[PDB]
C-alpha cells in the first residue's frame, strides 16, 4: 500500500474525505490518529463496505435518488467511492455521468447540499489567483471547466452545470485512474440566459444575464493565466459544455500555449473517428473509398469531419481530395458552394453542387457509404433513407450519434430491420442487443465519449505533454479500434465493452507516452525504462492508503535515553 | 448578535457544522475566512436556505427518507438545522425523535453513514478518560446516554441504540435552547442479544451477547467518574433507553451524588402528573379526592405513582393516607396485600383485599375517579370499563398512555362515544380530533415527554444544581399544567400546544432557577438580578453567530507605523 | 506520571512550549508525533537537559544576560524551565525575578524578542472580549496584571512593565506550583509618564500621556468583567505594580466582588507580619506586648500596620487599644493629631502627642521594642538610632525592609555591629550571613514576597474561595512563623529556607483549603477526605507529561477485521 504519512488528527481527520475510511479504520488506527471512540466498534473490510452502499443502493428507487447517494459517499470517502464505481463501471458510469447528471444539473440548485469543486465569476476578474487560494489542495495535474453555456442537450444552465465537471473528472479516476486528489473542477460564472433560473428563488448562481465580448474574454485570459501559474504548464485543461461560439474559439486560442483540449470538439471526433476505423474492417476497403454523409454541421460534425480529413492524409490522400469525401446538411440543406447561411468553417465543405434541402434526397443523390446522424433530430434515418443506404452499399455504414434514446436517428431495431441485417450500426444511446431473421444477435455498441478523455488526460499528464495535438486523438482513434476484437465485429461491436474501459485507458496512455519519448515531445525526465509499468505507476488504486506514521527502532545502544 | 472569533480557516471550516453557514456566509464573510469559490456565487438568508430544506423535504416518500435529510443538515449545518425544527416544532419532532427515530435505529446499522456521538465499549474499561479525549468540544453540560438494552417499545438494539440519544439531544436543543455545542450523545455498548443483529454482517456494534453483573456495574461505575471528572459534577448525565430493572437501580445508585436523571422514569411521572393537575381544573375538586387506578404495574405506573403520592403529602395527606388512594393492576391482576408475585415496589401499594384478575371486575370493585393506562396492551379499556367509568363518575379521567395507538388501551373515538362526551381523555400517541352529536369538538392532547426533559435539563444547568430531586418533576408537572389555559381545557386539552414548547421549556426552567436560589441550592453566582432574563440568556438561538475577527481602528496618532 | 492527549503534529507541536520536550522526545515520541527528523539524534533525559542549561548560564557574563536565557528558555520548553528554576531556587528566584527583572524592564523595549503574556489597552476599551480571545489557552485560574505606573523602585515603565507579570507568575509556578498554562499575565497599556519611554525610537509602548480620571475606571471595570465573564468568577486576579493610590481604591472597589487581591499591599502586609511572629518566638513576649515604629507610611507601612491590629484584635484587643501601639513616620514626620499634610488612612494613627520630625528623637521618644524601615530612604537606621534600639531592648527587632541594598535603612553588617549582635534583623533585599567578633554567624533572611503570594494563589484556586478576606494574609503569616525552626530563630532567621519554599506554599494553602471547608467558603465540591494530598494533587510538576495517544488491544475476536 501506498504510504501517506498524515498530521491530521481527532475529529477534523474524519472530515476530509480523502484521509477518512469510516469504518475501515483499524483500532490501531484510530487510536492512534486520536479518533477512537467516534466510530461504532466494528472493523469492515472494503469489501464489507462496499456491502453496505450497494444494499442501500438497491432500496432506492430511482436514477436520481442513486445518484444523490453515490454523490453523499464522494464527500465522506473517496476510496470507497471509487471501489463503489469501479466494482461494476458499466452500472455507476450512467448514475454518476450521462444520462443522469443532466437531471441533476437540473436541479442542483433545489438538492444543492455539499459542494464540490471551485466556483469563479466574472466578479472576481483581477483576483482569480486568490480564488484558486481557496482550494485546499495546492497539486493540481487535471481541470475540468464549463461556463454551463450548454450542458449536454439541455443548453444553458448557468452555475447549474457544475455537476458536469464533478462528474466528468468522476470518470477521469474511475475509467483513466486520474488521482482524484490531484482533479480540479471548475464553473466559470458569468450570468446565465436561462429565465426559469433567473426567476428561481433558489438559484445558486448569479441572478444576471451572461456577460459577453471582450470582458468575457479577458475574464477567460485571467483564468488560464492564473491556473497554468498556480499549478505548472503541465497542468491539464480540460473545456466542457461551452457555447458552439466560444468552445471552438477558445480551443484555438489556447490550444498552442496552453495543455488544454475541449472533448465536446476532440473527444466526440476521436470517438466517432474509432467507431469508422473498426467499421473498416467489416466492409474491408480503405477510408479512402467512403463518402461520408452527415446530418449535422455543428461542434460534432466538424470535429469528426477535421479528424477524418487527417486520417485521409495520413493514408497519403492529399487535404483537397480529402475534403471532397465529405458532405454536410445544416438546418438549412445541404452545404453545398455558394449558399446562403455559410460560415466560414461550414465553407470548407462546401463543393459544387445543386442545393439540397431534404435528407432523403440529399442521400440518394450523394450515395454516402457512411451515415452520420448528429443533428438531434430523433427519426431523421426514416425507412426510406435506410431502404435506400442498403440499396447503394453492401454494408452501409450507419452512425445515429443523437442522445438521448429519444432524439435518436433510427433505433437499432429499424436499421438492421430495413437494411435486412447487413447494416454496420453504432449510436449515441445503449440500444439492447438485436436478434436477426437468421437466428444471429447483433450487439450494436456506443460511441461514448468515455472511450477517449480518461486515457488521453492520463496518457498526458504521465508523460507532461504540453500541447494535445489533434494527432493524439487520432493516434487514440487507432488504439480504440485495435481493442475490438474479430469476434466482437462479427457480433456487430464496433467498440470493446464497456466493462474494459480501465484497459483500453491504459493502452491509449501507454500509446500517448511511448509515442512522447520516441518524438522528444514528454517532459518527465528521466525516460521510463518499461512504459506500461510506468504508466501503470501513475495509477489512482481504490485501496486505502497507509497514513499512520513510519514506526521503526533503531538499535539499542543509540536509542536509549542518556542519563548517567 | 451573539459572537465566536473561530481560528479556523479555508476547506476544514466548512466542515464544523458549527462553523458552517454554507450560502448564509456573505462575500466580506468567505473571502475573510478564505473560503471564497468553494461555494457557489449567491447569498441566501436563513430563510431562504429552510426554503431550500422543506422543499426537498416534502419530495421524499416516507418519514425515513425525511429523517435521513434532517440528519444529514445536522451533520453540516447544525444552525440551519436548529432553525428547520423550530420552523413547526411539531411537525419536525416526530421525525427526528418517535416514532421515526424507531425506525432509524432498527436500521441504523444499514443506513449508517457519517458517525454521530461517543461510541464507549466493555473492552475501553480502564480506558473511558482515553474515548473521552476524542470527543472535539472540551465544554460538555449535557450528556444522554443509553446502553440500547430497552429502545422505545422496540426492545434491545444494541449499539443501533444510539439514534437515541441523538435525537433526543437534538430536542434538548430544539425544544428547550440547550446548546448543541455543549451535549455529548453516548452509547455504552456492551454487547447485545439482538438475534437478528448478531447475524447481521453490517452489524455496527460489538458481535457478542450483553456483560452482565459487577463486570458492567464497573463499567458504568467508571463511565460516571471519567465524565464528571472530565466536564465537572455540574454536567447532567440522563440515562435513557436502559433495561427496567437497571434504569431504577442505576438511577438510585447514582442520583444523590451526581447531576443525573432518567427520563424514562421520572420524565414519565412528571408529565402523567402534569396531565392529571390540568385535568383537576375541569373536575373541580382536589387530587385528594381522586381513586387513581393503574393499567400496568411497571416502570411507567410505579414512577406516576410514586409521583402523584408526593404531591398528595405536598397537599397535606400523610403518606399512609396518600398511598391508599392508588390501585395497581399487573399481569397477573390486582396488586392486594400477600398475593403471590409480587415485588419490593409493588408492595407499598398492595392493600388489604380480595384477589381480582378480571379488569373490568377490577373497576366494578374500585369504582375509580382517574384510569391510568401503562401496560401496553391494546384495547384493555373496553366498551364495559368505559360504560362504568362514565356510570360512576361526573367527567371520569381517562388516560390511554400505551404508545403507539395499536397498542393503546383505547381510542379518543371510543373514550368519547361510550362516555358520551363526559369523559376527560389523554393519551401517549396523538389521536385526531372528535366531534361529538352536539357538535363540540376535543382535541385530546398527549403526554409527550417532551414537555418535562428540555426543560428539566435547561433549569438543572443554567442554575448549577449538583442533584436533580424528585421536587423538580412535581414540580414542572404543576408549571405544564399551569400552561394550559381554561379555554384549552375547556377543548379537552390538558397539555400546552406542543407549537408552544420553546415556551413551557423557559416557564419550567425559570422555576427550577428561581427555586434553587431561594433554597440555597443553585451552584451558579452571583445571584441574577431578573431570572426570566438569566434563563433566557443561556438559552441557544437558530440565529447565525458572527465568527468574523472583531475590526475597529485606533485613533490615528498610535496606529501609525512609526519609522525613521 | 501524568496524560495529556495532543491532536497537534509536526512542526507545529515543536512550537508550542507546552508540548515541546527538544531533545527528551524518545525515538517512539517523535515518530508518533511526526516530528522524527526534526530533532538531532539523541536522547536526553531531562537531567541531562538541565546540565546543557546550566553550562551554558555559568559561561555568561552577567545576570542580565542569565535572564535573557532562561527567558528563551521559558518561550521553548516550560517544562525544562521549571525544572531549572526549581533545581535552585535561591539561585534562579533573582535571576527571573527581583532585582534582574528590574533592568529587564527598564531594557524591555531594546532586548524586546518573542513576545509573552497579553497586552490591552486603552485604545481596545469596548472590545476587551475580543482581545482576550487571542489567547491560545481556555482554560485560565490565575491572572497578573499591571499598568506599569509603579514597577519595583523604578516608578513609571508603561508597557516595558510586562516584565512584572510575567516574571511573577514564573514565581505562581515556581515557588507554588500553579500551572502556567493556566496562567495569563497582562499589561493593561492607558499610556506613560516616562519622558525618556515616550521620547525612545523603539519604545514598545503606546506613545501617549496616561489616561486618567473615569475613562480609566471605565476601562478597568470592563477588564474585570470580561476577563471574569471569560474565565469565569473563580479565576483569581492579581494586581502588581500600579500607582499608590490607584492600587488601594482599586483593591477597595473590586474586593468585595471579584477574587482579587493586590501583593504590594496585601502580600507584602502578610510577609512582614510573618517575621514579626517569628521574632516572637526569640523575645518569648506577647505582640500585645509591642510598641511598633514605622519608618514610612505608604503602600507598605500601612498595609503591614493594618493587619498587625487584626493580628492585636485577634490575640484580644479592641480595635482602638491595638491602634495605639503603632507609629508612623512620613516625609514630613511623625504622625500625630491636628497635623498638616495627612491622608485620612495615615489619620488612622493620629495619636495625641506633640509633632516631630527627627528619626533619631522620635525613636528616643517613643522606646519602639520593634522598628520597622519602609520609607526608602537609605541608611535613615543611624549608628545613633541602633544604639538607642539596643540601649532600650534586650533584642530589638529591626527590620530594613527598602529595596534594593542601596536603599536599605541599615545593612546587617551595620545593625549587628552597633547592636553588638543582639539585633533581631530582616530585610527586603538580601545580606551575607554576618560573623561577629565572638566568631558566632547570623543569617538574616529576606521578607521576600515569594513566602506569600504563591501559596495564597494555590489555597485560594485549589478550594474554589470567590473573594480573598485580609484574614486569609493572616493565617498565612502564622503558617510561615510556624515553618521556621527553633534552631533557624537561634541563627537569627525569621523566614523558613528558600530552597523548601514549595513546601510553605503548600502548608499555606493547606490552611486556606482547611479553613475554607471548616467555614463552609469553598466552592469545589466534594470536599476532599485529605487536604494535605487534594492540594498536592492540584500541584504543577516538573516532570514531562505523557502526551502519545493511549494505545490498548482489544480481545482478538472483535477487534478482528470483518471480511465475508
Ligand atoms: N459521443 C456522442 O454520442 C456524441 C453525440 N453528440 C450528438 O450530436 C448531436 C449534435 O451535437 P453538436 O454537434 O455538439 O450540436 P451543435 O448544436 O454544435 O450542432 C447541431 C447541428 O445540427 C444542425 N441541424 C439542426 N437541425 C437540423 C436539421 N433539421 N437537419 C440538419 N441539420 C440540422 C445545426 O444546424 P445549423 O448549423 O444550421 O444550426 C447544427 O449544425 C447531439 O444530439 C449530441 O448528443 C455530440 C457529441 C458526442
Ligand atoms: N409518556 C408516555 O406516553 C409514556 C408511555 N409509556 C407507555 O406505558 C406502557 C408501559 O411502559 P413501562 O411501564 O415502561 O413498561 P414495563 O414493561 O415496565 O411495565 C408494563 C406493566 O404492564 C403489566 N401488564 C402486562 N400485561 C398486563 C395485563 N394484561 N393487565 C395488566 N397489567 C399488565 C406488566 O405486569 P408485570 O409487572 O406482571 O409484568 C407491567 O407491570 C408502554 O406502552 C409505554 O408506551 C411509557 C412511558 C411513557
Ligand atoms: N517585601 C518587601 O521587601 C517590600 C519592601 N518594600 C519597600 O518599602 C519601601 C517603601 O515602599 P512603599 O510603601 O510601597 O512606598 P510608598 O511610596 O507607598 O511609601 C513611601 C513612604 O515613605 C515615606 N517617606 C519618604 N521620605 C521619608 C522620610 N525622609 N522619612 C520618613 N518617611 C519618609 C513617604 O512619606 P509621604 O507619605 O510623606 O510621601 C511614604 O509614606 C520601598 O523601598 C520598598 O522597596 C515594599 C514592599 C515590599
Ligand atoms: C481532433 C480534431 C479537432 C479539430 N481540430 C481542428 C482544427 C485545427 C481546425 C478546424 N476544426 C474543425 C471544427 C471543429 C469544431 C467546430 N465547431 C464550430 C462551431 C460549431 C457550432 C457553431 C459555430 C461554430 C463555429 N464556427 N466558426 N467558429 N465556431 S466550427 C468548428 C470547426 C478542427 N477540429
Ligand atoms: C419522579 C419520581 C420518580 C420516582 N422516585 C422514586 C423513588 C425515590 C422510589 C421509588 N420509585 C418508584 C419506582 C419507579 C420505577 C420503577 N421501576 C421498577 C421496575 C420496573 C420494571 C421491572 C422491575 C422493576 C423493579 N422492581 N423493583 N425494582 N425494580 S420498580 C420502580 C419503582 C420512584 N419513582
Ligand atoms: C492585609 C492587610 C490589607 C489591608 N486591608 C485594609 C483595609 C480594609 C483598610 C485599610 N488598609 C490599610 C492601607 C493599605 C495600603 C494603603 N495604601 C495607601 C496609599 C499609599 C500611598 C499613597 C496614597 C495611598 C492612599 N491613601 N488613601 N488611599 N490610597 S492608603 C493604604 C491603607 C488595609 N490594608
Ligand atoms: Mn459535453
Ligand atoms: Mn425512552
Ligand atoms: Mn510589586
Amino acid at each position: 500500500p501506498r504510504r501517506r504519512h498524515t498530521h491530521q488528527r481527532g475529529y477534523l481527520l474524519t472530515r476530509n474525505p480523502h484521509l477518512n475510511k469510516d469504518l475501515a479504520f483499524t483500532l490501531e488506527e484510530r487510536q492512534q490518529l486520536n479518533i477512537h471512540g467516534l466510530l461504532p466498534p466494528s472493523f469492515n473490510s472494503q469489501e464489507i463496505q462496499v456491502l453496505r452502499v450497494v444494499k442501500n443502493f438497491e432500496h432506492l428507487n430511482s436514477d436520481f435518488d442513486r445518484y444523490l447517494l453515490l454523490m453523499d459517499l464522494q464527500d465522506r470517502n473517496e476510496k470507497l467511492f471509487y471501489r463503489v464505481l469501479t466494482s461494476d463501471i458499466e452500472k455507476f458510469m450512467p448514475i454518476v455521468y450521462t444520462p443522469t447528471v443532466g437531471l441533476a444539473c437540473q436541479q442542483y440548485s433545489l438538492v444543492f447540499r455539499k459542494p464540490r469543486g471551485l466556483f469563479i465569476t466574472i466578479h472576481d476578474r483581477g483576483h482569480i489567483a486568490s480564488v484558486l487560494n481557496a482550494w485546499p489542495e495546492d497539486v493540481i495535474k487535471a481541470i475540468v471547466v464549463t461556463d454551463g453555456e450548454r450542458i449536454l442537450g439541455l443548453g444553458d444552465l448557468g452555475c447549474n452545470g457544475m455537476g458536469i465537471p464533478v462528474g466528468k473528472l468522476a470518470l477521469y479516476t474511475a475509467c483513466g485512474g486520474m488521482n482524484p486528489q490531484e482533479c480540479l473542477p471548475v464553473i466559470l460564472d458569468v450570468g446565465t440566459e436561462n429565465e426559469e433560473l433567473l426567476k428561481d428563488p433558489l438559484y445558486i448562481g448569479l441572478r444576471q444575464r451572461r456577460v459577453r465580448g471582450s470582458e468575457y474574454d479577458d475574464f477567460l485570459d485571467e483564468f488560464m493565466e492564473a491556473v497554468s501559474s498556480k499549478y505548472g504548464m503541465n497542468c491539464l485543461i480540460q473545456f466542457e459544455d461551452f457555447a458552439n461560439v466560444n468552445a471552438f474559439r477558445l480551443l484555438n486560442k489556447y490550444r498552442n500555449q496552453y495543455c488544454t483540449f475541449n472533448d465536446d470538439i476532440q473527444g466526440t471526433a476521436s470517438v466517432a473517428v474509432a467507431g469508422l476505423l473498426a467499421a473498416l474492417r467489416i466492409t474491408k476497403n480503405k477510408l479512402s473509398d467512403q463518402t461520408i454523409l452527415f446530418q449535422g454541421a455543428g461542434e460534432a460534425a466538424l470535429g469528426i469531419a477535421h479528424l477524418i480529413v487527417m486520417a485521409l492524409e495520413k493514408e497519403g490522400l492529399p487535404k483537397e481530395k480529402a475534403i471532397k469525401k465529405i458532405w454536410l446538411v445544416d438546418s438549412k440543406g445541404l452545404i453545398v458552394k455558394g449558399r446562403a447561411s455559410l460560415t466560414q468553417e461550414k465553407e470548407k465543405f462546401a463543393h459544387e453542387h445543386e442545393e439540397m434541402k431534404n435528407l432523403e434526397a440529399i442521400v440518394q443523390e450523394i450515395k454516402p457509404t457512411a451515415l452520420i446522424g448528429v443533428a438531434a433530430i430523433g427519426g431523421a434515418f426514416s425507412e426510406q433513407i435506410l431502404k435506400d443506404m442498403a440499396a447503394f452499399n453492401e454494408r452501409p455504414i450507419i452512425f445515429a450519434l443523437s442522445n438521448p434514446t429519444s432524439k435518436a436517428e433510427c433505433s437499432a431495431e429499424q436499421c438492421y430491420k430495413i437494411t435486412k441485417g447487413r447494416a454496420i450500426f453504432a449510436s449515441g444511446s445503449p440500444f439492447d442487443p438485436v436478434t436477426l431473421p437468421n437466428g444471429q444477435t447483433l450487439y450494436p455498441g456506443q460511441g461514448n465519449n468515455s472511450y477517449v478523455f480518461p486515457g488521453v488526460a492520463l496518457g498526458v499528464v504521465a508523460c507532461g505533454l504540453r500541447q494535445i495535438t489533434d494527432n493524439i486523438f487520432l493516434t487514440t482513434a487507432e488504439v480504440i479500434a485495435q481493442q475490438v476484437s474479430d469476434k466482437h465485429l462479427e457480433e456487430g461491436r464496433l467498440y470493446p465493452p464497456l466493462n474494459t474501459i480501465r484497459d483500453v485507458s491504459l493502452k491509449i496512455a501507454e500509446k500517448i507516452v511511448k509515442d512522447a519519448y520516441q518524438e522528444k515531445t514528454a517532459t518527465v525526465y528521466p525516460e521510463p525504462q518499461n512504459k506500461e509499468a510506468f504508466v501503470r505507476s501513475q495509477m489512482y488504486s481504490t485501496d486505502y492508503d497507509q497514513i499512520l506514521p513510519d514506526c521503526y527502532s533503531w538499535p539499542e545502544e543509540v536509542q536509549k535515553i542518556q542519563t548517567k
